[PDB]
């Protein structure tokens, strides 16, 4: 049973609330199946339960699907985070080599993870049971979902109080963070810049770009607060690289889960592993209309191997394997990279263009461009100062550049909000078919929980 008497017990805890959060986004490749495949430019090569997630046909009779939509191992975070905060504060009494700014660290860290993790699963389901106080495992509050809105109000006020304790780095070379310092913990832990790209996004999502463009600048222009830096193609891709815990460029994983669930696992393929073919793989129709451009550094230029680019092996073969990401120990050990500086410099250049302001947001698609072998563009020659334009090519390029990382379903979402340009899906994001099903076994269980009209 877990105990809160000694400093080895609040960081057992602490790292558990972190492993809680990883298993929510790793289980069933849940970051991926949500993110990446559902309407997303990945090919199925078999499996009908994967192409179901892709078609949005999740009320099939596939397990997988039943899996995923089983909100448990988010709760499982929230009141780990909750039991955390009402505990931990008695070690500073207990334990004098638990310091009072200790207990403000990892307060500051469970508050954030607790804030992310209802950020994460309203964009899954929408209006989700807003717990605040830890509960009884075997239990649940008898409550209803509550209002999407109301449940990132209060995420957003969490991480803003959070952001008061979190600091960029963690520990002094004299003053030690549970026996580590700076460098060591950075791509590990939650830092504030983590929690400012949690409200960036929350923001975004709920259409507030005012808010999204502030944070998403406050983030930029503190990156080197925390180590991060926009990465080389060949940093990104690297069996070394980003994707690797213990990378040189880790400090660059602005929000992250590391392990000691892997996209690899539906992607790879012989020769990267000793499975035939891939899962799931971006096909050469895919790959030739979505990058435009032979100079793109992603799907341009070879990487060592013959057949090969940054983000695909195998181009001879009829199903090319989508090697962005291979970090292999099959068994792999890549990260979740939830934020890097790119993704929170395309989501500024997002928010301008809501804003009206497109000709500055064109300097930031500009960052990214001119880092993945592409020209600079300007507003009036390359989109006839039309906004709508513009939107759409920001879009393209997170298409491009986040490929694997959880993005572009909901991209597409928030793109279809700003370009109005497909009534069907209008409907879909007002009727409710944006979201997953609620599972069964949690109806069952709690009477009062209903499920999405689309749904039923």
């Amino acid at each position: 049973t877990q105990q809160w008497k000694t400093l080895e017990d609040t960081r057992s805890a602490l790292m558990g609330v972190y492993g809680l959060t990883r298993a929510a986004l790793a289980d069933n490749n849940t970051h991926w199946i949500c993110g990446d495949l559902r309407k997303g430019d990945f090919t199925v090569y078999k499996r009908s339960d994967l192409q179901a997630v892709s078609d949005n046909e999740l009320n099939k009779p596939y397990d997988l699907l039943k899996k995923v939509s089983n909100w448990r191992r988010f709760y499982a975070v929230i009141n780990a985070a909750s039991v955390f905060m009402e505990k931990a504060p008695r070690t500073v009494e207990l334990d004098r080599s638990y310091s009072e700014q200790n207990l403000k660290y990892d307060i500051a860290q469970v508050r954030a993870l607790r804030a992310f993790a209802y950020f994460y699963m309203v964009r899954i389901w929408g209006d989700v049971p807003l717990v605040t106080y830890s509960y009884d495992n075997g239990t649940f509050p008898s409550m209803p979902r509550t209002d999407a809105q109301t449940v990132l109000s209060y995420a957003k006020a969490e991480l803003l109080t959070a952001i008061e304790d979190l600091p960029y780095q963690y520990g002094t070379q004299t003053n030690l963070y549970y026996g580590s310092y700076g460098a060591q913990w950075q791509g590990k832990l939650f830092n504030k810049l983590s929690a400012y790209s949690v409200l960036a996004h929350i923001c975004a999502w709920q259409g507030n770009y005012a808010e999204a463009e502030t944070y998403s600048a406050f983030i930029i222009d503190h990156a080197s607060e925390i180590n991060a830096k926009y990465t080389s193609i060949a940093d990104l891709t690297s069996e070394t690289g980003l994707f690797y815990s213990n990378a040189s460029v880790k400090g660059s994983r602005i929000l992250g889960f590391n392990f000691a669930g892997h996209l690899e696992q539906l992607t790879l393929a012989y020769p990267l592993v000793q499975k035939s073919y891939p899962e799931i793989y971006i096909s050469k129709d895919s790959l030739f209309s979505i990058f435009t451009n032979f100079d793109d550094l992603r799907f341009g230029i070879i990487d060592t191997i013959k057949y090969s680019s940054y983000y695909v092996q195998n181009l001879n073969e009829e199903t090319p394997v989508f090697s962005k990401i291979k970090i292999i120990q099959g068994v792999f050990g890549s990260s979740i990279v939830f934020t890097r500086l790119e993704d929170i410099t395309l989501l500024r250049a997002e928010a301008l263009c809501a804003l009206n302001r497109s000709t500055e947001a064109v300097s930031y698609l500009n960052m990214i461009r001119t880092n993945r072998g592409l020209r600079e563009v300007s507003f009036k020659k390359d989109f006839g100062n039309n906004r709508e334009s513009l939107i759409a090519e920001i879009f393209e390029e997170r298409r491009r550049e986040l490929m694997g990382e959880g993005w572009r379903w909901y991209d597409l979402v928030r793109r279809q909000k700003l370009m109005k340009d497909n009534e069907a899906f209008l409907r879909l994001i007002s009727s409710g078919g944006i979201y997953w099903p609620v599972s069964e076994d949690i109806i069952t269980a709690n009477s009062q929980i209903e499920q999405n009209e689309f749904w039923k």
